[PDB]
This record gives structure tokens, sequence and C-alpha cells, in this order.
């Protein structure tokens, strides 16, 4: 009656995550001066290069060189010895205004509450009572392992560490009436970029004793836990030099780690009129509100939109059998309590605030009491 | 006892799909001369620009200008009036060899069968008996609507059509003992790029009569079906001019349309040593083999890997209650019948063959009897 | 006692000249809002691509997409059939602020009159009484042949013409006491981009009858004049698709066509603190003032600078024996009448005015009564 | 009876010279495998970026990443502390085949001796007996000052030096019957990039004692010589980070330092069919042959071409009055002794040999006994 499930996470210096952070740094910079900026900023990273590509219509005056370079500095890529340096990399910009055809279809001449969805699409929200963060344990652990790497790099404990890292956690679970109950960590993978001087045994020892043991509750570890620590044997070349980065290339890391579902919409570099972002945030908020309200233990919420249309086209609720209420009753509760138009979500979740760079590593969900992580008290 | 579910698809000229097709055109070109080419080719598209970024180690001599431009020609972007032209766009290349640290960790000096996974990661396979293609109806319909658009453009029936299109289908379902049974199409969205001369009513009439009616079985349509046809009102600007494209930005379109799950791994531009591609293909093959073998009606398969390690770290099977066999029994059957090392999958699925461009629109699954769509006869 | 001399010119759509015009369009846009903008804008052109590279510190808010695209529209590249289209090309920007090390060395905290030269360098000015424009006949004719091409393209007389063109004129001269006296046109070359429909004989006939005969005074043409008209035989591919363009790649076309001398400094995309521009303009002004003042018939002026130093390091005057005054006397006259500090030249020549795009085809000298073409009355 | 004249030179790490060296490295790499490669490679450099733009048709298999990066390594940009690093910069490639319209006009189906000029244009050759190298003293000194900088950097004498440098020398001359006779160095400018630790007085002292005194014969220096050493006061930011680089942006540095004349044709990145290179080299060879043959002391040679035509359109010889022979007699001698078709020059000067990178700093003329610097014995 047990099953395995695996999730992964990446660190701040993973090339895809560099792009997500830069795109959201660019978005925040616009929003700081123009709360109504229309932003759709993709970032591409390869050896020595940050390229911004996409569409921005805004009143803000933004110094892209500064914004990009400060983001890469925060990540820690500050010397050619590390494979990338904010001081001396190439920053190229291919940014145009938003298509006027889109603008006229979505928001021009509309009352804010009634703005159309910025695109079509489908979005899911998920919550699970298995952790206090209402998130899968597999992904929560994976994220914390990367955060611990960054901490130890930054505080000088493990000065051989670089910014690019990946982690993966397999948990063995049992189920109870459709809820899931973690039993033990089955397998942990950690790969992290490193300097030329440190040997593999020192790294593997440090990853076990200073990272894994510092993060994973000991009740979940036993003698049969499998560790794959620096399994490649060598990871000196890293960041964009080792592997190309794109914005929106970590959508599963950003969300639920393989649990629930995903509609395909990336978050980073988009203002609230992009329902890929605002409706996914709202959907998480719905799902979390249902669980923390005691109406279910686990729940998946789907919504979907058409470009130019303000109201969702479909809402669906799946409770995995973890409620005494029917799924149709939960749907009636959601419909009574939430207004999932983007022009209303923006007010409920304060989505014109320039806090997006903070979302762009370690997952958008399950941390920091962002507005979509504060449950709505439900009337029913 | 009914529920709604929504999936989307995009056409060949959607800017993300242009990138996926180009990346796979580049991969095929390498594989045509060097079956063992190591390829990790991302493509970025914006107004007038195709950029290739990533890592390729190969013996092939490839003319990137020709390969890229022929792919964009096939898609149909051949004049500045359409917003993009293969004859005159910019093709920029930022391609390096594969990192030697990766190469030494994964494949150098290894027997082919025992090559390590090209990366860590998690991958799901899904199959459902609701259609002959073993795919969700929502996504199958969405894909066929885009294919019909392309057909009508190409044959000159609707010469006002351009290549960039999106579709979305919401089906109303009932469930039966964990299987799903489609009842009716609830909502259809179609947005498609068009010329400056055609009016909106002509387009909406054509989308209803020549596209939707030609594709959706009439038993699924009724008087309450909701149509959102060119809901933006105007879509003259399109392709990379309207919206930036990236490779791997359509991973849900490429797979199961929101059903099942996704581990986050994009397919296009990667050779078989990238388990994001090979293991996802194998997982689909497993799932399809279970359903077509009559062991379940619906099934989700997870596998996961570590870089440099040949065997999967975890396998999990979820049958939604649609089998008399336990999930653990299905897992024992999968373990008996499949070898999910990448160096074995490559032989079973013939993944050195240059057929990848064909996968890169209209979904990787549910069509054309690709090798991963031919069920394995199971011993148990 | 005769000699041949050859000069060339290029048209507005020659890829190097596209870059010069774009760089000066960018400069003008800055100067329109911030008269003290520091601008060093290089432009690179290839198939489908305009890249801006360089350094700009300015208070202006400039829409590079608009500025670039409007410049390419003015040139006439507006359809993929012509090989380039302002509507749909890629505009990439790699622009940073001026180096603070340069800024502190040249202008920060300085009184305007005493700003240092923006760089080291040498610059020449030249004037010759052989034409009313005080320019060599060879280059004046070459420029007018390109201007006539553009006129006939624009007015629809020769609608098969495209924007990319080159011309070259060889004149046979005699000398008189160091002045030069044109006798006849020896050879004319014209190459111009064209459509796919027009045949070579129609083009060659039109180039002779509608272009050459319309431009070159008939006294200079005879039966032995050699014509090389579309000598390549085919010129359908042109503009940046046929040949890469760079700013500052037409410095001889921009100046004296091989006569006099050149110190190596390009003009386009630079504000007045760049002495490559301001001192060359001043030097032309000196040379023209000497000739129109009747102090010589032909004259070459050299000046040179060091970065951060306001006054020139060297001034030299060479009159080819065409004055009764010694060269040292002409030098004393120049020193009495001109102040060749950049912070003074800017006032004399009004070099903060946004008129630079107009300079960037058909030569910077010998036309339009620009301020450096209005002779200073000399005191001596 | 004296006059001043100024020339400049730049060092190997000047951003324009980086581009010239890279373009010629790319050319050499092609020529190493395919002696008939058609190459027209421009290079653009800015912070963190090397872009190759242009046209190459060749049978060679060239690894642009290696070729570019090895060239930047040779120059000395190997750490982010220096502002640029060959290990980690971005190398972008926008290279297409040669235009088929050009190819058919110039060389396809032609006997090699009779290939047409690769373009129209004018080119000058110059030689002067004032130095053993037959070059102006002003430019020879400027080049040697940069070479001494590189030597002292490379051998560790002045380890605070970086690769980017500029120099400028003003010589006071007298004339003798049209020959020029250097008397003294009037002014020297040196600007060189440096580390953050060295103070200005140490630099200025070293530039005087270790560079200028090591290079300039003491007979040319006196107490009135003016020195402008690090005149900006600070030059820590340098290379492509301080200033954009382009190929062909140092054409006066590459040739005669302001003496003689220039037709506008850049050398680097072009195979011999580009007469900008081959005919300029031949013209230098003619001029040097005239002087070393004792037919004049100083001489300027002009030639010019039309695209597709093998023979020059015009030849002109100007001896400044430094011969007893008339200019027309020298012209008859040149015509008797030289064949200035590009398909013949290639044989005389061995221009398919991959030695071009060596030409791309410190001037193309006056050094190393390149074939165009070995005088032809003249028959007359
Ligand atoms: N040598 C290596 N060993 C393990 N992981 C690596 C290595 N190089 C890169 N990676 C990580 O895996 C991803 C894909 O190659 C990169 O973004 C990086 O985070
Ligand atoms: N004006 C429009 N109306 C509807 N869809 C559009 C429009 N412009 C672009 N799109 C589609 O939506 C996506 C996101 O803007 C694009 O890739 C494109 O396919
Ligand atoms: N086929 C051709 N015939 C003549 N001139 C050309 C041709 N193609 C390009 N050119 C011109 O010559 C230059 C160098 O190839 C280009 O900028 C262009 O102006
Ligand atoms: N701070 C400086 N001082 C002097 N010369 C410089 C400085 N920065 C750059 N340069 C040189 O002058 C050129 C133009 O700015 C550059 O290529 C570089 O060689
Ligand atoms: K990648
Ligand atoms: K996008
Ligand atoms: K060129
Ligand atoms: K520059
Ligand atoms: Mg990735
Ligand atoms: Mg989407
Ligand atoms: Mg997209
Ligand atoms: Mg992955
Ligand atoms: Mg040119
Ligand atoms: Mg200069
Ligand atoms: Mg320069
Ligand atoms: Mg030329």
């Amino acid at each position: 009656g047990t099953f395995l499930f695996t999730s992964e996470s990446v660190g701040e210096g993973h090339p895809d995550k560099i792009c997500d952070q830069i795109s959201d740094a660019v978005l925040d910079a616009h929003l700081q001066q123009d709360p109504d900026a229309k932003v759709a900023c993709e970032t591409v990273a390869k050896t020595g290069m940050i390229l911004l590509a996409g569409e921005i219509t805004s009143r803000a005056a933004v110094d892209y060189q500064k914004v990009v370079r400060e983001a890469v500095k925060h990540i820690g890529y500050d010397d050619s010895s590390k494979g990338f340096d904010y001081k001396t990399c190439n920053v190229l910009v291919a940014l145009e205004q938003q298509s006027p055809d889109i603008a006229q279809g979505v928001h021009l001449d509309r009352n804010e509450e009634d703005i159309g969805a910025g695109d079509q699409g489908l979005m899911f929200g998920y919550a699970t009572d298995e952790t206090e963060e209402c998130m899968p344990l597999t992904i929560v652990l994976a994220h914390k392992l990367n955060a611990k790497l960054a901490e130890l790099r930054r505080n000088g404990t493990l000065p051989w560490l670089r910014p690019d890292s990946k982690t993966q956690v397999t948990v063995q679970y049992m189920q109870d009436r459709g809820a899931v109950l973690p039993i033990r960590v089955h397998t942990i993978v950690i790969s992290v970029q490193h300097d030329e001087e440190v040997c593999l045994d020192e790294m593997r020892d440090a990853l076990k004793e200073k990272v894994i043991k510092a993060v994973v509750p000991a009740k979940y570890l036993d003698e049969d836990t499998i560790y794959h620590l620096q399994p490649s044997g060598r990871f000196v070349i890293g960041g964009p030099q080792g592997d190309a980065g794109l914005t929106g290339a970590k959508i599963i890391v950003d969300t639920y780690g393989g649990w629930g579902a995903h509609g395909g919409g990336a978050f980073s570099g988009k203002d609230y009129t992009k329902v890929d972002r605002s409706a996914a945030y709202a959907a998480r908020w719905v799902a979390k509100s249902l669980v923390k309200g005691g109406l279910c233990r686990r729940v998946l919420v789907q919504v979907s939109y058409a470009i130019g249309v303000s109201h969702p086209l479909s809402i669906s609720i799946f409770h995995y059998g973890t409620s005494q209420k029917s799924e149709r009753e939960l749907l009636e509760i959601v419909k009574k309590n939430f207004d999932l138009r983007p022009g209303v979500i923006v007010r409920d979740l304060d989505l014109k605030k320039p806090i997006y760079q903070r979302t762009a590593a370690y997952g958008h969900f399950g941390r920091d009491s962002f507005p979509w992580e504060v449950p709505k008290k439900l009337k029913y």
C-alpha cells in the first residue's frame, strides 16, 4: 500500500532560474514606476550573454543594463572563474511594445474590473495538508536543499560552492482516503557547481552532513535512504556556460513538483493581465482556502480563459475523495466566494506591487505568506 | 456527477511551436549525418529573428541557415505581409560544444546500453481509453482544430489565414469507476492570425462551418455549446512579431493537455541521451501498453533519473481505480517487461532516427504510430 | 601632362550607409530632447537585423524601435521582396552608458569651452576650387549619380530600382601650378540593386540615358568615355542581405573621395565632443574659408588632439603651391581666426542641433550650406 | 620651412583591432583547409560579446568558438578583472554564404587569372625613403610604442598594463625637393588601460622611461618634446567594455597614418578576390618597388576597379617631384612590370596563404618582409 513520488528543484544560479529572476527583476522595475505596465519579458542566457526578448508597453524609464546586472550580482555570478560575471557579460535587448491588436482586444478602453484575460489558457491550483505550507513534501524538501546550498555559499561555510545547483527528492508515501501521508525519504539527488580545487569526497561528505542533515527531518531518513551526491563526478563548468537558460523553463519547479496538474502557463516576466500568472495565483489561493478551511485535505482546481473575455470559461474542483462535500458543492462554494476575473484578482492579491523577483526562485507557492498563500475565510 | 475539463493546442506558426520545429529540424539535420550527435538546441524567435542557443557536439556538417529557413518556409512564413519571412529573417547562432564535464559524467567511455541519464529529472506517461488514440478528447480535438486551420490555409480554401493559431476545448465528462467518459463539448475557443482584408463575421462564420463542424463529431455539439471565435476582435499582427517564441514553452500542448501530470522536461532539440525526451517517450509507451493490453482503462506512470546513472531511481504506477490489479502488480508487470535505461530505450524506440521535426507540432503522443505509440505485448 | 583620378560614392540603401543613417537618426533623437547627450552609437546590419552597439549617456527617452525603423523606411526598404523591411526586421540593442573613466577625463566638471577632446586623433580638412562646392569633381559626380538613382526610384520613373547602389567616376585632369583642372570623364561605373523582372539591356540603357546623361555635364563626356553599367550582370540580392553593413565603413565616401587625406575618424553616431566629427567639420570649414577667401586654390589642413586636452596638439597647412602666401603665413592666419577647441567649435557650428541624419548620405561636405560649408571671413 | 605631421596607432587590445584580428583569424582558419574560400567576415565587439557578421562560402569545417576565443586569448583578455575574457564571453554568429549574384558576377566559371574584381573601388599605395621600412616615421614610431607596451605587459615588467592602448606621434619635418626629412619628435600621446592598483605617477614615469625612451631614437627627442601620458587621468575600463569595436575601423592605422591617401577599403576578414585587400597590397608593392629601385624618393599610386572586371580601370602615379622621370614615364614602367588583375596578384603575393592574422595589428605595411614588402626588380 505504499508508493514512491519524485520532485525536483533548482538553485538560484541554474540557468533557467537566472532567466526567471531577470524577467521578474525587469517586471518589478517597470511596476515600481508604472503600476499598469504591460510586460511580457523573456530572458535567454548562454555563455556571456543575457538577451531580453518580448513586449513591454510602459511609462517607466528602466535601465535594462543595471536591472539585469544587479539581478545576476544577487545570484552570485561575479567573476569569470565562476563561468559568468554580471560586470562583464553581454546584455542584449530585443524588446518592442505590446502588439496593438492584443492591447485593443484585452484592455484598451476597458474598466479595470472588466479587462479581458490577456490570453486564452488553462491553469490549475493545488493544495495538500501533508505539510504546514500546504505543499507536497517532495518539492518542499527539494527547494530547501537548494536554499541551504545558497546559504552555505553566501555565509562562507562552503566557499567552493557556485550558484548553479539541482536537487531531487523521492518520498515513499501511503494514502489515506485520498490524502497522502509521507513515510520516509527514499532517494536524494544533489548536483552543484563547484571550484576546481575541492575534491569529490569532501563535496559528498559536506552535501550529506552540512546540507541533507541540516534540511531533512531525521524521522524521514534511515539506513536504506539512497544518496546520489555529485553523481556526474565533476561540475566545474556551470551556469549559462554549461547549459542554456530560458524564462519559463522551470514551470513544474515553480509550482507543484509533478503533483496536481499544470496548464502550461509560465509566470515570470508577466504583469497581472497575463492570466498565466494571475489566475494560477488565484487558483492556488482557492485551493489553499479550501484545505485550510477544513473542506478537504487535498484538492485540484482548474480554471480556463479566452483572450479578451474577463470571466473564466470553466471552473473544476477535484478533491480526491478527501471531503464529505461533493465536488459540485465545493464548486458552488468557490463560485460564491471568489471572483476570478483578472481585474478583480489584481485587487485581491495586490498584483501591481513590484514583488515578483522574490517569487522567481524556490517556488511561487508554499512560502513567505505572499497574498495567494493567505487563505480566504469562506462563506457557505 | 459531471465535470468540465479544458485543454489547448497551438498551430504550426505559433511562435513557441516555430521554435520547437526549428530545434527538431536542427536535431534531425545532425542525426542524418551523425546518429550519435549530442544535441541540446534551444531556439528563440522574435520579430525578424531566429536565435539558436545551446550545445551540440557532432560530426555532422550542418548549414544552420538552410535548416532554419527551410523549417520556417514549411510553416508558411514567406512574406513580410505575414509578419515573418524565411527568405529575409535574421538567423543568429550561439552554439557551443557540450560541456566536457557533462560528457564525462554521462556518456564518454561508456557502453551504449549503460550510458548515464543525460540529466536528473522526473517524467510521466499517461494513457486513457476515452479515444482510439489513447489520449484525452479535449487535447485531441484542440490539435485537430489547429490541423484543419493549416489544411485550409495550405489548400487555398481560406486564403486569409496565416500560420499562427490557438485553440481550446472544454469537454463535459462523467466518470465511471475512475475512467472518464466524454459527454459533450461545452466551450470552443479559436484565435487565428489573418490578413487585413477579411472581416470578422466572415472569419467567425468560416471558423464555425469550415473548421469546428469539420472536426468535432456532431454528437458532441449541441445548442448550448459556447463558441469564442476570434474573441480578441483583431489578430493581424502575429507569429514572432506579436509574441516571443521559445523552445520548450509548449510542454503541456506537447503531452496531455493538463491531464495526468508533467515532470517539467521539454522535448524538442534534444537527442535520446536527454531523458526528458527518451524517458517521457518510454513512459507514454508503458502507459499505452498497459491500457491497450487491457490491464487498465486509465493510467499515470512516473519515472525519475539522476545524471550519470543509467537506471531509473523511482517507478510509480497510478491506475485511478480502473484495474482489478493492484498498482503494485502493475508495477511488477512494468518492471518485468521494460528496461528504462536510455541506452536501451534508444534501441526499442529507434531514437537515433531523424524523425523529430514531425513530432514538434500537434503533440508528441496519440498520432502517426510513432514507435512509442505501438503497444508492447506484455508477459505476466 | 594629364592624370587620372577616381572616386566612388554609395546610395542610401548601401548597407554601410544604412548604418550611418541609423546611427545619426539615433543621435538626432537624443539631441532633440537632450542637447548634451553623449552618444557613440554603432550600427551593424545583416539579413533581417539591425544591431545598435555602443555607449549613450543621455536624459532623453528614445524609442529605438521607432527611430531605427523610421530610418529604414525613409531609405526605402519596406518589403521582403526588396531583401529588407523596416516593418518586420529584428532591431537588437547593446547600448551602455559612456564609460565613467572617459566621462571624468573629458567633460565632467568642465566648463563647456574647455571640455577635453573626446579622444585622441588626427583629422584633415580639404577644399579645391575645381567646383562651386569646393569639392573634387570625381566625388561630386559620384554622389549626384547615386542621388539621381534615388530620385528616379522614388518618383516611379524606374520602379525596378532598389535602394542599394554604388557609383565610381574617373576624371582626367591637368594641373596648373598645383591646382587641378578637370578635362573629361574617363570612366563611369554604376551598380544598382534591381527587381527580378527587368532585363539587363533595359537597365543599361536607362543608366546611360536617364542617369548619367541627366547628371554629368555633356562637355565632360565624349565618344571615348568608358561605361561599366551593371558590370556584375545581376544584382537582385542587395542591401544587408547581400553584404554586411557597419557604421563608419564609408569614411572616404563621406569626405573627399581619395583626395586630400584622412585621419581615420568616422562621423556618424557621435556627438560634438567626439573630435572625429567636430574637428573634421571645423577643418573643412578652415579649408573652405581659405579657398573662398582667395588665399589659395587648393588646401589640406591637419589638426590633432589628445583625450582630455581641449586645444589641438598640432595644426598644419599644405597649399600645394596654390598661394603666394607661405604655408607658415596661412597657418598664422588660421591661428588668428579660428579656435579649434571642441567646446568652441560646438558654438561656431551649432553642433548640438539634431541635423545629423541629413549628413549621413551623399557626403558630409560640399552640400546644403551646413554651417561648416559657410566660409568664415578672415582677418589678416 | 618646417611642418608638423601627426599619425596614430593602436594596440592589440583596442576594440577595433580585436575585431580585425578575429576576422583574419577566421579567414586564416578557412584558408588552412580551403585555399579558395570566399570570405567577408566582419566582427563586432562590445562588453562580453563577439559577433561575426558577413558572408563565407567555403569547404572548410571551422569551429568559430575555438577560432574566436583563441584570438582573444592571444590578445590577452583572459579574466573578468581585465574587462573581457576569452573563456566566458558570448560568441554569436550571423554568417551566410556569399551572395550567388556576386559569385556569378566575379568568379564562377572563370579562369583564375581572369577572375573579376570582387567589387568596385579605389586603392592607393605609398612609399617614402624617410625610413628603412619605406614608411612614414610618425606611424612607424606610433606602432612601435604600442608593440613595446605589449612586450612589457607580456614579459611581466609592467604587470599593471592591460591590452587596450593608443598612441600618437607628431614629428617636425623639413622637405627637400618633395621628399620629407624628419627633424624631431614634437609631441607624443600614450593612453593605455591599466589595473586598479597602480597610481598615475608610476604609470607616467614608466611610459616615459620604459616605453618612449626604449623606442624613440634619442636624436629625435629634446627638451621641448611634449608628452601627454595617460592624459585622461584614469583608464581602468577598457577593451570592448569601454568602447565598441568593429572590423575595418582602423584603416588609417593599418596603412599610412594620414600620409599618401586612402580609397576606403578595409583589409581584414577578406580573401584575395576582394581587391580592397589584394590591390592595396599590390599598390604598396608597386610603390615600394619604385622607391627601392631608385626611381623616386616618395610616391603615391592609385588603382581602381569595377566588380566583375579583371583589369584595373585607372592607374595613376604621383612622385611629389622626387624623380627625374616624369609621372607618365613611371606609369609606363609600372604597366610594363606589373599585372594588377586579382587573379595574378594572388600568385605574385601568395595571397591564399593563411598569414592574415599576423597583418591585423601594427600595420599591414613596413614590417616582416611580407611578400608586398619585397621590392620587384624593375625592367625599363
Ligand atoms: N557537469 C554537471 N554535472 C551535473 N549537473 C550539471 C553539470 N553541468 C550542468 N549541470 C546541471 O544540469 C543542467 C542541465 O545540463 C544545468 O542547468 C546544470 O544545472
Ligand atoms: N491579437 C491577437 N488575438 C488573439 N491571439 C493573439 C493575438 N496576437 C497574438 N495572439 C496569440 O496569442 C499568443 C500570446 O499573445 C501568441 O503566440 C499568438 O498565438
Ligand atoms: N550582385 C552585385 N552586383 C554588384 N554590386 C553588388 C552586388 N551585390 C552587392 N553589391 C554591392 O557591392 C557591395 C559589396 O558586395 C554591397 O554593399 C552592394 O552595394
Ligand atoms: N578612460 C580612457 N582614457 C583614455 N583612452 C581610453 C579610455 N577609455 C577608452 N579609451 C581608448 O580610446 C578609445 C575610444 O574611447 C577606446 O578604444 C580606448 O582604446
Ligand atoms: K537548456
Ligand atoms: K511569449
Ligand atoms: K561588408
Ligand atoms: K567605437
Ligand atoms: Mg533547462
Ligand atoms: Mg499559455
Ligand atoms: Mg509562449
Ligand atoms: Mg529537466
Ligand atoms: Mg562595406
Ligand atoms: Mg579615432
Ligand atoms: Mg573605433
Ligand atoms: Mg570598398
